[PDB]
């Protein structure tokens, strides 16, 4: 029992982290097989951070302009290509620590772990969610770029995020491993701001189910709601509209607790009206929205 | 910027986790050099659990009663012995993935990373504090025993915790890797309860510094308190007393933020006496106490391993 913000074990990702240097810019790279993936802005100097022409900057580079370092070893770069906003460096060594992996593009609400890295070395692992506004509330300093977000399913690592930038609210934007940004952001130092963020409603409901499974019922009520009445109320607390897809996905937690999804929505409605009045749920006086239905089943099995 | 509950990278520890089976009990072992460490209660049948005689169970078992698997590989056990509440299995093979390590015993308030494992398989990593009542607020199911807690200092893993049990309140108790329990607990199936917990004051202050470093400043006031005045209000709300040591440890954060410790004490005193007035700090409605001063400096500086 118990309920923790919990990250995947970082070892399979630690074995893939390299340092990538181009001129005087150093950030992190993900060495999978014989490719190093990293943010393409590694090829930027300070001036052209505003309107970089990445194709023009990249055509001016030779393979030998890229310092890739894995611990002591300099890897030999034998190819460079750009895919969207990631630079792919072909190297002369397959990484022998390469885990089973896939690249996956996630949707807002989805959770994942971040291995925060500096100079190709891991600082820490934490658990994130893709916010509705396509930002992540990360912990990233100078040189963090190329740090990745991942899930692990059995022994397969699904890379879903590569870190590129921090927005003015102290929140973070990045790409999938195909170099496509999450949300409307660009890898330019032009004026960009996160849209108004909303609460991941399906995730709050999952967490309320976890509270029940861990034996807390104080916030339940004898009410139900229509999906539509629920959304009309939730949206006034800047909650994401709950969809039928979201109701379906709460099915298993509903079955394990015996609390109908729309009954739990009724509870959430009242929680939004009343707050906690000094009470907590699972050690929080906020409603937690960075645990998916899948995270709750994984931690609350027995 | 940003501030997250951050665990140490778990890779050096994942290379050491194995599955130990004795009879029908499977749990996790820590394989370092040619020894596999695990809770001694692995040898217990349902009967034994209730009033175990560990020494006696142990001596009546051949090495072959201990099934140790690192992935698809069976390790050969060539010896077994008890040290307090940990079983040590001598294996015929040094773990080629053994990191630089030591066994360390941590103090209440100190934080560490737990690598939750099942069937020798790392499932999750989370950052924990040793509560003042020597429990941890963990997340552990059946088969999680032998899951370990650690810190990393450079490339040295300091193992500080092995998971043994869950108390009725849904909190967790365990030993250092020398099998000494944290807290007044025993590895028997018997009614035990966590004593009353207190808040790790020095950690809350470090976390308020983390807030200030990330621009979360609303709870700052102009006032300064004293240790004595603060500690009189602190004890009353079941907050650990703050020592001159605690104050000295915050000096780097005090100097970085321009917020003196006894000012942050005044801010924390007001928060205890006033609550947060529908406000959050670093996305929490509650005062967080599972970040140490060293945790805040390391995360806010970008220290790597
Ligand atoms: C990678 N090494 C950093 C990660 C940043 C640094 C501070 N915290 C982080 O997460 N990435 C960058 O420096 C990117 C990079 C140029 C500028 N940049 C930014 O993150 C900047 N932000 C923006 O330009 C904004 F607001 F538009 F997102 C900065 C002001 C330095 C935080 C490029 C090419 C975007
Ligand atoms: C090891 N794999 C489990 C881990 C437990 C199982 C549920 N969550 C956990 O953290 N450890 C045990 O099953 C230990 C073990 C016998 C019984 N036990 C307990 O954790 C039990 N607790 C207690 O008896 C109590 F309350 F005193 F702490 C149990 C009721 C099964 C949770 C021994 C030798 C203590």
């Amino acid at each position: 029992s118990g309920f923790r913000k919990m990250a995947f074990p970082s070892g399979k990702v630690e074995g893939c982290m390299v340092q990538v240097t181009c001129g005087t810019t150093t950030l992190n790279g993900l060495w999978l097989d014989d490719v190093v993936y990293c943010p393409r802005h590694v090829i930027c100097t300070s001036e052209d951070m505003l309107n970089p022409n990445y194709e023009d900057l990249l055509i001016r580079k030779s393979n030998h302009n890229f310092l890739v370092q894995a611990g002591n070893v300099q890897l030999r770069v034998i190819g460079h290509s750009m895919q969207n906003c990631v630079l792919k460096l072909k190297v002369d060594t397959a990484n022998p620590k390469t885990p089973k992996y896939k690249f996956v593009r996630i949707q807002p609400g989805q959770t994942f772990s971040v291995l925060a890295c500096y100079n190709g070395s891991p600082s820490g692992v934490y658990q994130c969610a893709m916010r509705p506004n396509f930002t992540i509330k990360g912990s990233f300093l100078n040189g963090s770029c190329g740090s990745v977000g991942f899930n692990i399913d059995y022994d397969c690592v699904s890379f879903c995020y590569m870190h590129h930038m921090e927005l003015p609210t102290g929140v973070h934007a990045g790409t999938d491993l195909e170099g496509n940004f999450y949300g409307p952001f660009v890898d330019r130092q032009t004026a960009q701001a996160a849209g108004t963020d909303t609460t991941i409603t399906v995730n709050v409901l999952a967490w309320l189910y976890a509270a029940v499974i861990n034996g807390d019922r104080w916030f339940l009520n004898r009410f139900t709601t229509t999906l539509n009445d629920f959304n009309l109320v939730a949206m006034k607390y800047n909650y994401e509209p709950l969809t039928q897809d979201h109701v379906d996905i709460l099915g298993p937690l509903s079955a394990q607790t015996g609390i109908a999804v729309l009954d739990m929505c009724a509870s959430l409605k009242e929680l939004l009206q009343n707050g906690m009045n000094g009470r907590t749920i699972l050690g929080s006086a906020l409603l937690e929205d960075e645990f998916t239905p899948f995270d709750v089943v994984r931690q609350c099995s027995g």
